[PDB]
């Protein structure tokens, strides 16, 4: 009438329970899963003695082991990612051109050319759930990490994402304090002011695609009412994000690490992938494309850094 | 000869420019717009000296500028709002009860008590666009922002729209980030499942009109035979939407705050809008009219809120 089983909600710390058999698992543990698989409407059985079984946070070692965890408080965070991970499990993850890539399915097209950027930038993330399941993902097993992302973005199956909140997401779960930027921006109707930005403001820029140009400065509109010249003064980063409102833009080879393209029907577009290598590879899916350039209405483009120290 | 205009994106920066009087304003600036109206195959005349001029976002200043004000990158959508308001701004914007509606036109009844509904309930727009439009609806003023609603939503002026549909876009571009709603799914074999939800799912519901039976509990599908019922369990929002396919329901002074009622079908159909104040009032365009209860094919209803928890005790709740 009983068995041992274990419960858990990050398959690391393990809870000895014992269920009545003629009760579900859900009429005990409420919602629970069998390795991504919903079992809260099946009774025990035989064949799960001593099996590992994930379930919800409902008390205070439930929820302090998730936090450490996954570094949320959220409750529903784990019935998210168990939604998620229901589709993600699914997903075909192949190797193209050494990256793990994701083949078409249910819009995931912006969680391919995320995960492909994610390889080739440098960045480690503070929650433990993060890490460990983007080493999975560098391997080719992402449903975890493409689950998690989903989760943190508060995002479904199904729906479209955005690359720049995609990462802005993510940046903010990762350890960018020692980022720093600095910025001048001039005019006349002020002359000259100089701000300083830490963490991930410091990676993210809004208006402009060419690292060059925006060492070179950039026109934006200053409150002060003038031809405002914005320029980057100092940059201490392992890597930057440009990003700009789509329209045609020219990519060269070693001129920039990776970029997104996105096309289609705006309201539910497409996402496409450009990488360099020795050449220009194009990563649509498990797709693979190579050219010398690239012409096409790019919309985030990641550039390399450590130091940099304008001369102007 | 030559004459000095503004071109913009955003009506706030405006760029000086010299135009000259022999080539059109299309071959000057690409697509030009004067108030809504395409004036790209148009030459300039001396009495469009110092006018403002729209035109599209053909540089990356531009496209910052269109981007911080409209909080859209779709290229499309500058002359989609353009469009728009050289018909939106012909439309007349009567009061009616002290609220902002329209007078019918192009199928309008749709953005006609969404307008009046956004008059009504606590939202604040992200965009300084729908922000400063919306504004100016209040008191009178709402082509801009009707153009803005049609842009978008990606809808023409013409088109019948939804009033759900419509309120979805307007509320992804709104803060609701503070906004939760906790569910409870009650089934005898999966015993309870909650669900959270954040942002504009924390504030739409489709499936009943009201907002008791919300929280009493409605019965949702689990299998052919097999049904399960769903409750509230936590609401903190400012209001809530409760949408349901038209059917004749009885609305009563004090229990809602305002109401969209829909005639016709899936291919065509009308409008109205139904409001609480002291008592009834049925908005039809410019059209008032007064009474105790209103019974009609209602679609939409929108409640007023704060914070709500329930009192239900789940093994109690077949009682
Ligand atoms: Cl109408
Ligand atoms: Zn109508």
């Amino acid at each position: 009438r009983t068995i041992k089983v274990f419960t858990t909600v990050d398959n690391i710390n393990l809870h000895t329970q014992v269920v009545d058999m003629s009760m579900t698992y859900g009429q005990q543990f409420g919602p629970t899963y069998l390795d991504g698989a919903d079992v809260t409407k099946i009774k025990p059985h035989n064949s799960h003695e001593g099996k590992t079984f994930y379930v919800l946070p409902n008390d205070d070692t439930l929820r302090v082991e998730a936090f450490e965890y996954y570094h949320t408080t959220d409750p529903s965070f784990l019935g998210r990612y168990m939604s998620a991970l229901n589709h993600t499990k699914k997903w075909k993850y192949p190797q193209v051109n050494g990256l793990t890539s994701i083949k078409w399915a249910d819009n995931n097209c912006y969680l391919a050319t995320a995960l492909l950027t994610l390889q080739q930038i440098e960045l480690k993330f503070n929650p433990p759930a993060l890490q460990d399941a983007y080493y999975r993902a560098r391997a080719g097993e992402a449903a975890n990490f493409c689950a998690l992302i989903l989760a943190y973005c508060n995002k479904t199956v199904g729906e479209l994402g955005d690359v720049r909140e995609t990462m802005s997401y993510l940046f903010q779960h990762a350890n960018l304090d020692s980022c720093k930027r600095v910025l001048n921006v001039v005019c006349k109707t002020c002359g000259q002011q100089q701000t300083t930005l830490k963490g991930v403001e410091a990676v993210m820029y809004m208006g402009t695609l060419s690292y060059e140009q925006f060492k070179k400065g950039v026109q934006i509109p200053c409150t002060c009412g003038k031809q405002a010249t914005k320029y980057l003064v100092q940059q201490e980063s392992p890597f930057v994000m440009m990003s700009a409102p789509p329209a045609q833009y020219e990519l060269k080879h070693g001129t920039f690490t990776c970029a997104s393209e996105y096309t289609g029907n705006y309201q539910c577009g497409h996402y496409k992938h450009i990488t360099s290598k020795e050449t220009l590879y194009c990563i649509d899916g498990a797709l693979l494309t190579k050219s010398s350039e690239y012409k096409g209405p790019i919309t985030d483009v990641f550039y390399k850094e450590n130091s940099y120290t304008t001369t102007i």
